[PDB]
């Protein structure tokens, strides 16, 4: 079996939102659920639904409830500067 890791840096200059929902928990992993067409993640085009979310900026997502993962993504999107996502491809 093959594992494909990609790291995606979004400058968030032309987009306010990532435009993602997330599914699953890692305090029992967390995956990209929906991607909305108008957001930074869709514009970049590399991340797809079912990709596993490993890290966003300095936060690891591998010991979190779904609710806490949504909370930390809210905090990151409301902070200035680029957003770096590391995912494992489905
Ligand atoms: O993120 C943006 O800059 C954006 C701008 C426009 Br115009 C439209 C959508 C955008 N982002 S999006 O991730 O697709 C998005 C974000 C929140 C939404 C809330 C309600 C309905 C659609 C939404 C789309
Ligand atoms: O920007 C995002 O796509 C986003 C995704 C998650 Br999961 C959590 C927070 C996110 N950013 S956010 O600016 O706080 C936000 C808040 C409310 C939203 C409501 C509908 C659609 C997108 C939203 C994004």
């Amino acid at each position: 079996m093959s594992l494909n890791i990609i790291t995606v840096t979004l400058n968030m200059e032309k987009y306010n939102f990532l435009g993602i929902s997330i599914v699953g928990q890692s305090n029992e992993g967390i995956y990209i659920g929906s991607i909305m067409k108008g957001g930074a993640v869709a514009a970049d085009g590399r991340i797809e639904p079912g990709d596993m979310l490993l890290q966003v900026n300095e936060i690891n997502f591998e010991n979190m409830s779904n609710d806490d993962a949504v909370r930390v993504l809210r905090e990151i999107v409301h902070k200035p500067g680029p957003i770096t996502l590391t995912v494992a491809k489905s």
